[PDB]
């Protein structure tokens, strides 16, 4: 698909960097026909079958397609996609409050009902993400971002669909992934994915959400990765000991081995817990 072929910086004044991956770097920008910021998103091209670095064709043009169809409160919007010769620069919706893990921690400990408060607009997001058959795949505290922090309750958005996917009947799934740490044993296993994966996720951040302690992290990558295939985790005294019951029920029913017998996004919403 061809994107806008302009010079970015003829529109935006890039500037300041937000963040930096090993093949994008975002920095904030400055759209100067409306004055507006926005998150300007550099995507290094591989541009090169054989090469190893920057990111393939099909790879971009599926982010920006899964980008292009996204609408809703909870997350990112994608504003326009320009490219040229080594980067496709994607402009995406400032999240000026940062990540709410990082607004979290500058706050005293939240209420079990408060940090509720937070993962609920995390499941509407991904409950439109799901009714729309997207797996976002790569859900994570870094990847839960809040539009304004000096608000009475923030908003917050979920970025970043670099390994989103369009789950479609007909054809399984095997493999795609990041952090150990927040994938569940499907991608471990390179068993066959699909939505299912978004939940556990989802269960591994509520439980740092409550306790603070990741459930599966490990000494090492590998420990890690046994961790979350063996699925065995704990709810030790000295971090869940302020946990209602509901909650631990509510982690429970998500981090479950068996994808088809974890709770479903539409279930996790009629939950007690979030009731
Ligand atoms: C205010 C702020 C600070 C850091 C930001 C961002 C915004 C940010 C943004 C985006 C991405 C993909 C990464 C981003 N990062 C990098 C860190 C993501 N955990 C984005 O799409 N919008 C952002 O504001």
């Amino acid at each position: 698909t061809v994107f806008r072929q302009e010079n970015v910086d003829d529109y935006y004044d890039t500037g300041e960097e937000l963040g930096s991956g090993q093949f994008a770097v975002v920095k904030k920008c400055r759209e100067k026909s409306t004055g507006l910021q926005y998150a300007a998103k550099f995507i290094k091209k591989r541009r090169t079958k054989s090469s190893r670095r920057g990111v393939s064709r099909e790879d971009i043009e599926r982010e920006v397609s899964i980008l292009k169809e996204i609408q809703h409160p909870n997350v990112i919007t994608l504003h326009e996609v320009y490219e040229n010769k080594t980067d496709v620069i994607l402009i995406l919706e400032l999240v000026a409050g940062g990540e709410l893990f990082d607004f979290l921690a500058e706050k005293e400990s939240l209420t079990e009902e408060e940090a509720t408060e937070f993962l609920k607009q995390i499941l509407n997001g991904v409950y439109y993400l799901h009714s729309l058959q997207i797996a976002h795949f790569d859900l994570k505290p870094e990847n839960i971002m809040l539009l304004d922090r000096n608000v009475p309750k923030p908003r917050i958005k979920i970025i970043d669909f670099g390994l989103a996917h369009k789950i479609d009947f007909g054809n399984e799934f095997k493999n795609i992934f990041g952090t150990p740490e927040f994938v569940a044993p499907e991608i471990v296993n390179y068993e066959p994915l699909g939505l299912e994966a978004d939940m556990w996720s989802i269960g591994v951040i509520t439980y740092i959400l409550l306790s603070g302690a990741s459930p599966f992290l490990g000494d090492t990558k590998q420990e890690t990765l046994a961790n979350v295939s063996a699925v065995n985790y704990e709810f030790e005294d000295e971090y869940f000991s302020n946990t209602s019951a509901l909650a631990k029920d509510f982690i429970r029913r998500l981090l479950v081995k068996d994808p088809k017998k974890r709770m479903t996004i539409q279930d996790s919403l009629q939950h007690p817990w979030i009731k």
